[PDB]
């Protein structure tokens, strides 16, 4: 049966600051994982950030490329952040991969993804280890017909996808080895950064149901 | 040390008696679906006893498509690997009611054209060594007014399974000199015109690997 191979298998990357999966179909991360250091901030100021680099690990039929960003009007969100990983050049040069990108509503990236990733960050100085697991989301709406459908903007040549929500996942372990998992999604829109960001507080099994994941699975009984 | 609560999104291969799958916990549905066909053999291969439909317990409830999900949708359970592919056993007709091997089709499309697609694909083991088939959804854009290109489909259900907007089915066609042929086939989900010939939905392969995600030419190329 498989004497030709099979057509589609996951498409793990291991970076020097990150592991992802990969969507070729939406030519998108489906999740990006990486872990926040504590602050530290003197050894590991100081870093020179790179240009944006597609992905050459993933086949060219499937790889978002700069120019399908180029006059889209979304900038190029990293879902695992720069300024999360300082602590090394190669670790902040990975995060420019464009397979760690995907297209943001500039205001969304510049002001309130910009506060959440900055709040996770604060993090490490309370808890033992801080854990982030980012991704995308399409969401169903309902329509004047009565039918739900999925809707989403494509972009480029390559026909990226425009997410319409972002999901963090913040895995934090106190102290006992206790793991809290705090879940955050905002649209892909503009959002006022001054609303506080427990607003955008979902139930963890709401991103699962809808993303097709299942967080965390080391942990068969969570607290 | 990323790895020490494991990995959010895992590989769903599936292996079943007429097939393999691979599944998108996400649209609900398989990405793709691949199979090895017989000969048509009606009297060799005997009677076979009645199949409904049932939800795969291999996935996790959040990501199973339910036979409640398809009740009133308006959309046929359209089965991918086809059940007349595989009356050889009954472990093998069974196996392709598994909702994992079904999505949302226009009942038009599955009673008629669809149909005769597979009837072709089976009449070809007349002819060929061995023909392998792999079937799957695809959801294409299409540019709006705007002039910007959006993907649309409907999902249907408590479980949001998600409506392919178009089906591909590649055949791997091997005859006697050591030859491999590949051949591809577009189709709406849609009501379409059974009477059109089947070789007008004939696309190339790269149209196929682009949209999908999916890679063929470069696994058969490579055991040659
Ligand atoms: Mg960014
Ligand atoms: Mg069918």
């Amino acid at each position: 049966l498989a004497k030709y191979g099979l057509p589609g298998v996951a498409q793990l990357r291991s970076r020097e600051s990150y592991v992802l999966s990969y969507d070729p179909r939406t030519r998108g991360a489906l999740w990006v994982l990486e872990q926040l250091r504590p602050e530290r901030l003197r050894g590991d100021g100081d870093r020179s950030a790179a240009d944006f680099r597609e992905d050459d690990s993933v086949h060219a039929y499937h790889r978002a490329t700069n120019a399908d960003y180029r006059g889209s009007g979304f900038d190029r969100g990293a879902l695992a952040a720069a300024a999360n990983h300082r602590w090394s050049q190669r670790a902040m040069d990975d995060t420019f991969y464009l397979s760690n990108v995907a297209p943001q509503v500039p205001h969304l990236n510049q002001n309130a993804w910009n506060n959440l990733e900055r709040y996770s960050r604060s993090l490490t100085r309370t808890y033992q280890n801080v854990y982030v697991c980012t991704g995308p989301l399409f969401l169903p709406r309902t329509e004047a017909d009565g039918k739900s459908y999925v809707k989403y903007q494509v972009i480029g040549k390559n026909h990226v996808a425009v997410p319409t929500h972002f999901f963090k996942v913040l895995i934090l372990e106190a102290a006992g080895g206790q793991i809290e998992l705090r879940s955050y999604v905002m649209p892909n829109a503009p959002v006022d950064e001054t609303i506080p960001l427990e607003r955008f507080l979902v139930p963890i099994e709401s991103i699962e149901r809808a993303s097709g994941l299942l967080f965390v699975p080391n942990i068969l009984a969570r607290a």
